[PDB]
Parts: structure tokens; sequence; C-alpha cells
């Protein structure tokens, strides 16, 4: 198939980029093409060459790729900085990690965690990104390495994470793992 | 935004729907607009419209909701019919569980999961479909209802599931979920 | 210039013939092409294939050619049936008449009218259609004959209708005309 | 509906504004539309992008707006001016006037209306502009302030003109008005 | 590239392969992609969805493949049959022969080529059309076989005709061959 | 009908209009349309607004006017520039001449045609592209000037050569002419 997008002048080689791997994506999501065999073509306008209700639109700036944003959080928050960390975040956000326990305030996790590991670092294996009809929602899973609260290492340990945002802030966290699972009991 | 897509004559209202929808969100990853401005038109080719390669071609059949193959899957597993859920499958499909335990055969889950609770039944949260190059990704997540293997019964316990797909059929399933960590300790 | 425009499909060939005259003139105004050079084409797309908002949408039936609707009024007018010409109106229809006279029924107007003139009979020369962004806004003149209250005749004293429409319904009438003019002064 | 039109490089800005307001209005002839749902989108080619003929084309320059050339017009004609006024004409402009005088000299309109009034002042309330496929008509009318010749002054006299134009220059005046209606008889 | 092409409903599948065959080389022959990188896309309208003009428009029936016209005059020559062969062409048809014989009556020609050979019979290896905006020009080529007037056989005579068409008439032959570099001289 | 097609940005003035020549010249081999009715647009992209596999494409550097090049090749030839000569051609190029010489250097073509005529020069009446999914094919005709090898002058014998082309340089000569056929016998 070949898509053409009509859009206000205004965005960069790299927001093309990005809304044309995501339009070609969805086509293939009905369409069992092969990406070499679908088109996008983007048709770019000055102000004055667009008009709706008669008069011109001023095009609302992109969003910025909300993967990177949850990484970028997710990094923030491995390296402890929690004032940097608040500021991608909306003013109602909430997470809920395993046990249902669900936080509002992120030193409220600080807390909570503690009695639970050591620390813990992830390796990321994917970031996926659904494209849904309320913005983006980015998933992203791997593995822990860490120490059990008696120093005892553990690797590999899997996990997922799952981000909804809102207007390119954080707005939900759902977390689920294999901690519990792979703790030891003695 | 508006988007015209040309294709060939051959899909139906509903797979014209999914289509459309797949598109509007797509652009929503980029564009911070509304669903309500977005624009699809599609644009249907007969056969004899159409030339690439100064030959007619013949337009693959779409490929079925890949939300509703995955349901229709699990729905099939609670029932306990492998006979029919091994045709939702691909030669070599691989699943992965808590702990991080791989299997290739639906009678190795269930031998494995019997001694770790009686049954188990989904209630499900939500289903997002992630659209990537390599077809779509299959998320749902929402809570259990069981029995330990002592009769206990538990519900409410949050799980996770992810798909990918080829060609129509389930080629990988990833699984996460909270049993271990509400699972009674004595 | 080339004109082309995408619409559900639905309308006649007669309220698509109004449209490509309506877009062609259009141009002129700005353009100083013939319309011999100017193409229209319409893209005409089933309810399938066509979504805003992530929905379908439901095509609001055309407007009557609002011309033939205030031609049609007049000649109700000029039978004298009442009934049938209110029809026409909206609740709050307006007529301003020479002297600046402003009646909302009628039944006023012919009241009124008696004083001046035996009868009067239109021979229409012409015909404009403004469009605007309220809607169609329809302008007619030509020349009345008729008698005056003495019962002596007159013939070809000029006159002008403008009628504003809302929702294909006549909502404003202005008249002006030579009556006053030339009615004779003894 | 969406409007996609197709032309020349070399209009300004506020020429395209023109045309697809132009092009806005003509669409709600026949479909009820609100302005803010319609779609204008002009795609500008340079010269050497668009073939006609096999050979290049050079655009014709826009027209004036018609509605401000007529009120240019007016307010010279107001002003006395008439060696200005001529420039606005064709050389066979025609002017009708109440009662059907029929004059092509703008000096013997003077001379006329001379013993009609002292002056007129015109107040406009609203200038509609007709497109037509022999270009563009328009229409104006409001009230006029005066004084008969005795000195006695009048004001909230109801007018209305009409103009034709060919090629930019006005060609057709036709005037219709509330004066004789209104002028004291003793 | 990616070609679209508008036109009025009425061609047959058949000429619609043509022209998009047609499109497709002739953007070979400035860009250097192969056939497989070059979609056409033709979309058909309905009188009552194209104007230009402000009228509907009728169109102009197809024009035969000018190569198949050509190879059937050149068969219904070999057959002897002139009254079918005189329908192929316009009442002006020129030829011209080697030496630069140029005659204008079929007869003339069979009279002339007598002394030349007893008989002669054309394998073709190949039709080309060459587009031009007089319409498509055909030239044909390959080798003849026959006989001497001696009765002496001849094979593998290279041959090569240009034939100029006029509204689907062939209008002008022109021929080259080697008849008389292989003819033997004693 | 009306053409419209998309290309990467990259190409000079003068490659477009080939283009649009060549284009508007392939509409008329099927429809009979005079070249005047026939309109080629031109969409120009940016690299950042193609998208093909997901990738950004680099365009293929247009191809030389191929007839052009023919007559530069031919020109040369003339001018006895051997050397210049072979910078034209493909490593396999092929010639064939009257009688059905196949040559493959172009010294073995000027040791033959000595023994046939002093010297000739060509006069050319007409150069033919013929568009093909295999790329340009040339065809060129007029007439030839010369001396037999007794210093005998001759003019106006009529000569026709085709070309086939690879990746802009000539790989295929063919050759026809009338000068056995004028060739005095004693």
């Amino acid at each position: 198939p070949i898509v053409e997008i009509h859009l206000l002048e205004g965005y960069s080689d790299a927001e093309k980029e990005r809304l044309g791997r995501s339009l070609t994506a969805a086509v293939q999501t009905v369409v069992p093409a092969p990406p070499e065999a679908i088109t996008v073509m983007m048709h770019e306008m000055q102000a004055a060459d667009y008009m709706r209700g008669a008069t011109r639109r001023t095009p609302a700036p992109a969003l910025p790729d909300a993967a990177a944003t949850v990484r970028d959080f997710l990094d923030t928050m491995e390296a402890r900085d929690l004032d940097k960390a608040r500021t991608f975040l909306t003013d109602d956000f909430v997470m809920t990690f395993p046990t249902g326990r669900r936080m509002t305030d992120l030193s409220d996790l600080v807390e909570w965690s503690a009695t639970r590991y050591r620390f813990v670092t992830k390796t990321y294996d994917r970031f996926d990104t659904a494209a849904t009809l309320d913005g983006p929602v980015v998933y992203c899973f791997g593995t822990l390495r860490g120490e059990w609260p008696d120093g005892t290492p553990f690797d590999n340990v899997r996990f997922i994470d799952r981000f909804a945002l809102r207007d390119g802030k954080l707005a939900v966290q759902d977390v689920w793992n294999d901690l519990e699972a792979m703790r030891p009991r003695g």
C-alpha cells in the first residue's frame, strides 16, 4: 500500500521518521506486506496554504518519543535523582507494583523497595510502543541484576513495565516481575 | 492531519475499520491532535487500475485481528482444549513463564502449572496492540482468580501476557504475574 | 487550476453539478482563468472508506438550490397562496420593504401593499447566489408590471430582492424597487 | 468535505486567503457543513513542475478583491474626484439609476443627481460577492444620509448597488434605493 | 516513482494495461529505476464527478494498439487482399520504399515489386512503439525469406518498416532493407 | 487526462521537461486527446518526506537524453575520433550493418566500410525515442551524401539507425540503408 499524509510545516526530520515508521507499522497490522513494499509520502504545507474553518491553523508541537521519555525517567530513578524524576510526571501520576501496591509518591516507593532488595539494575531487552487513541503507551521488559537484602547477588530476573502518557508526561506506571518467584526461601 | 491510503479492493468493512483506527493512532504518537481532528481516507482500486512492475498485483489477504486471535487462544487454554489450542501456533512456538521457564509443548506447561495452583481464571483489564515492522505484538493484562494447591481461593492477582505473531499465528508468548508475590508462606 | 473535492457518497448528479459550478466560479474570483481552463474532480467515498475521529461519519443531506427555493416562494406569493408560502419560512422570518417597513407576518404585507398598487407581476432578469460562510444568499432583480390603485397600468419598474437562508429555509428578505420613483404625482 | 487545489506559484498569502474562503463558501451552498468542518489545501507548483500541452505555463496574475475595488470607486465618487474614478472603469461602463436612467458619463450622473438631493453619504451594512462563471459580481447595501435640495436633512434611507466587473475593472453598475419613497411631498 | 492518472470511465482492462505499461516506460527514459519499482494508479471518474469548463465531458474512445494495426495491415498485404488493406489507410497515405520510390496506390507497389522478387515473407524480430506528441509511431524489423525473380530462394534478409498513424489509421510508411545488398550480381 | 508523478528532489528543470513530455506522449498512445488537453503535475519530495521500507531512499541520478547521446556518438564517428567514440559504449557493444555484418570493434567497421564508399555524411530527418521497459531505444533516419570509391558523388541516400542503451551507454546498433540500392552497376 501507499500512504500519503498532509501536515503543516514545522516537524523535524526525526519527528517525520518516527511518524513514517509508525504509519508503516500500522499498515502491517492488517495487510501482511513487508515494510519494503509500503510507501509513506508526507506533504508539508505552509500556513498560507492550509485552511480549516476558513482560518489558518497553527500546528501543535510534536510529542517527544514516548519510549525515550520512559527510558530517561527510569535511568533517572536508577541514579536516585528524585527531584529530576518528578519532572517527567503528571501531578496525579500513579504507580502500581507487585502485590498491587499503589503509590503516588516516589519517596513512598523507595521506602517500600528497600525492604525487598539492596539495589537493582535494569537490562532492557525491548521497548514496544502501542499507539492508541488516547496517545502512546509504552511497554519495556528485560532482566534485573541486584542483591537480596542479605547481600546475595542475583541476575537475570525477568521484569516488565507499562507506562501510559498524557501530553508527553508519564501518568500511569504498572510493574510486573519475577522477583518474588526467584527470591530464596530458607 | 489528513491521511490517504491506496489499497487494492478486497478488504472487508471491518478490516478497513481496524486499519483506519490503526493509522489514526499512529499519527497521535507524534502529533498531539485529538482523534476527532484526524481524517483517514481509503482509496480502493480494481486490479485493472493498479500496476507495479508493469504487471497487475494480487492483494495479500488481510491478517486477522491479532488481539482476538490471542484472546481466543487463551480462552481455548482455559477450556483445556489443547488440540484446538495448537492450531493457533507456529511449529516453533515458545512460551516463557515466571522463573524464566522456557517450554515448547503445551502439555509441558500443564504438568508444570499443576504444582503451582489448582486452577486459574483470567479477568482482562486491557488488550493493547503494538504495531511493529515485524508485525503486530499483543499485550494483555488484568487479574487472576483461582485456588492454591490446598484449595485456598485467591482473586485479584495481577498478570500480564505478551504475544508475538508470525503470519497470523502465535510464535512467542511471555508471561509475568504476581502469583509468587501473593502466595502464602507458612 | 485543478480542484479536487473529497465527499461521502449520496449526492445526486444534479447536486454535484451545482457544487462543481460553484467551485469553478470560486476560483474565478481570484484567478482570471476562463471556466474552460478549470477542472473539478469529485472523489466519492463509501462510508467504510472514510473515518474522522476513528469513527465513520454520516453525510448531511444536500441543501436545495437556494435560488430555486426563492423563486418558488415568490411564485407562491404571486398566486396568493399564503398557507403554502409560510412553509418556505423560518419561524422568525423578517421582511423589510421600501421605506424600511419591517414585517414578520405575510398577511401584514398584503394589507400594506394593497394601498400601494392593485397588483404586481415580476419578470426576472437574473438570479445571483452569493456563497458566504453563513450559507448561501440569493439576489434576484428585474422588472415589475402592474396597476396603480386607480387602475392605471405600469410596466418595466425595476426591482431587486435579497434573501438570506438558514438550513434551506428563508430567514430574511430585503426589497428595493423603483415604484415610488415611477408613481404618478398629480 | 476536503478540497485540494493545484495552482502555480506566485499568489500572495492574501490572495490565497481569499481563494480559500471562497472555496469554503462554495461547498456550503450544497453541503450544509459548518465552515469548521471544511478543509482547503493548496498545492503550489514551480513552473518546472507543471506542464499542459507539453509546455510550461505562466500564471495569470491574480484579480484584485472585487469588493474592495467597488468600495474604493464609491469612496472616490463621494470625494467628487472623477478623474480618479474613471480609472476604475471599462471604456463602455454603463450605470443604471432609479427610474431606469441609463448613463455612460460620470459627469452626466452628477448633473442629474444635483436636482435630486444636495449631497448623500453611504453607510455600508454589507458587501456580498457572487462568484459567477463570468467573474465576480458585487452587491453592497446599507443606508444614506444627506439633504433634500431645500437643505432638509435625512438619514437612514436604504440603498443597494450591484456591480459587474471585467478583468478587474467595473463594467456595469445598477442602483436601487428608497429616496423617492422617503422624499417629502408637500 | 509513483504515477497517478485521472481519466473518465469507459476504458477496457486491456486499454488500461497498455496505458499503464506506456506510462511506466516513459518514466524509465529519465529515471533509471527498474519497472518493479514504478507504480501506476488509475483513478476512474463517472461523468457526474468530472467537470471542465463547468460542463461534463465525454471521453474520446480509445485508440487501437498501433502495433497491432500495423501487423494486421502487413499480414493483409502478404495475403494480397488489397481491398481490405485499403481500409487501414488514410486517404492520403504515402509509402516510400528503397531507392526513395514514393507511391500512393497499393497497386503501384505491387507492379513495382514484381520486378524485384517473386515473393517475400516477413519474420518479425520486434515491434517498438515511439510515443510522440503527434500520436504513436510504429517501428518493426526482422528478416525476409523469398525468391529472386529467377526462382532462387533467399532467407534472412534484414528489413525495417516505420509507420506514422493519424486517428488510428496508417498515414505514412517508410521501408528500408538489405535486398539490394544481398541480391546476386552475375 | 491528468497525470501526477511523485519523485524525489534532485532532477533538473530539463530532466523534468523530458519526463513531462514523455508522460504526455504516453497518454496519447491510448487516449486520442491533443497534447493541449493533457496535464502533468510533478510532486517533488525532500528525503525526510519519503519512506519505503521504513527507510529513506536516495534517488538514482537521471539518465541522459538518449537521443542526444546517440547523436553525439554518431558525430564523433564522423569526425573519426574513435578513442572518444568508445567512451559512449558498453564493453559488449555490437553493431550490425547491411548484409548482416556483425562487428564488435569500431576499427573493424572502418576497414569494412572503406571498400564501400570514400566517405559519407548524415543529414538527420528525425530522432524518435521508443520508451520500453528495458530502457529507451533510439531510432534516427534521414539521408546520406558521400562519394563512391571512384570519387563519384551521391546524395540523398536514405538511411536508418537503431540504438539500444544500457544505463546510459550504447549497447546495440543496427543499421539499414539504400546504399546498395543506389550504387551504380556498370
